[PDB]
């Protein structure tokens, strides 16, 4: 029952690689993340600790580990749709009605993260996985950690995540508050899905994308393609000075974001 039987390997992470993993007698199949300590004791020590914390619908579940000497193997829910990431299409991005659902799926467990005192600090359409009824699971708490704890804020330092979804005030202040810079990734997120590409490389004054929706000029690529309704929603999120930029309880009483636009399940 539990004689785990590695079927096929799966993807590649930078760290290691992940493999499906189908049982004997059940067929309860698992994703099995493997890296090599050697090829540390705290980088994926930490991964495994904020896991086990972890128990949400939007959430790829933990379900155990096993130690192995050098290597450690990682038991995670398996999400047979993939990424996020693969149902964006270039220069198109998808309908607006699988947008906004992934979107309410993506609140809800940055919500919940943010409820149990920790952040991601790299959502991106890489990092969400669909499973088998497209239900969307963040992923991959490789880079997560602690902002609260005994209902104490604690603020960052340490820069990490990927350039285009990161926030402005990870490249210039010394020290931020969590929560506003997942807030800002999970609209770059949103930004994909509605337009099929990234607006800029870095939030970086030098970056000339990022300096012209700063200047509200939205007749250029990424956001001509939006719509006025998700487009407003965007200037709520992607707002420069965190402490201005809207907090996820005021997207949920956004208009786009209750605005009406997908029917429910064929027959079911
Ligand atoms: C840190 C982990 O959560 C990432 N791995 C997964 N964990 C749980 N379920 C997963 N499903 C996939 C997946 C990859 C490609 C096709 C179908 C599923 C994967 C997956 C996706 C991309 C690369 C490697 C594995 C997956």
């Amino acid at each position: 029952v539990e004689d785990w039987d590695l079927v096929q390997t799966l993807g590649e992470g930078a760290y290691g690689e992940v493999q499906l993993a189908v049982n004997r007698v059940t067929e309860e199949a698992v994703a099995v993340k493997i890296v090599d300590m050697k090829r540390c004791p705290e980088n994926i020590k930490k991964e495994i600790c904020i896991n086990k914390m972890l128990n949400h619908e939007n959430v790829v579940k933990f379900y155990g580990h096993r130690r192995e000497g050098n290597i450690q193997y990682l038991f995670l829910e398996y999400c047979s749709g993939g990424e996020l990431f693969d149902r964006i299409e270039p220069d198109i991005g998808m309908p607006e009605p699988d947008a906004q659902r992934f979107f309410h799926q993506l609140m809800a467990g940055v919500v919940y993260l943010h409820g149990i005192g920790i952040t991601h600090r790299d959502i991106k359409p890489e990092n969400l996985l669909l499973d088998e009824r497209d239900n969307l699971k963040i992923s991959d708490f490789g880079l997560a950690t602690v902002f609260r704890y005994n209902n104490r804020e604690r603020l960052l330092n340490k820069m990490c995540g990927t350039l285009p979804y990161v926030a402005p005030e990870l490249l210039k202040r010394r020290e931020f508050h969590a929560e506003p810079v997942d807030v800002w990734s999970c609209g770059i997120v949103l930004t994909a899905m509605l337009a099929g590409e990234l607006p800029w490389d870095q939030p970086s004054d030098s970056c000339q994308e990022y300096s012209d929706w700063k200047e509200k000029k939205t007749y250029l690529n990424p956001w001509k393609k939006i719509d006025s309704a998700p487009l407003a929603l965007l200037h709520k999120i992607l707002v420069e000075n965190p402490s201005a930029r809207i907090t996820i309880p005021d997207i949920k009483k956004d208009r786009w974001y209750n605005k009406p636009l997908k029917k429910g399940a064929k027959r079911p």
